[PDB]
């Protein structure tokens, strides 16, 4: 089924 | 640094 992804903020 | 990751909607 669709899986929203929340956006967020990735350390690199 | 800092990498924003924007919202998606991802098909499972
Ligand atoms: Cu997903
Ligand atoms: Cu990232
Ligand atoms: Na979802
Ligand atoms: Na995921
Ligand atoms: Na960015
Ligand atoms: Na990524």
């Amino acid at each position: 089924s669709w899986h929203w992804h929340n956006g967020k903020w990735h350390w690199h």
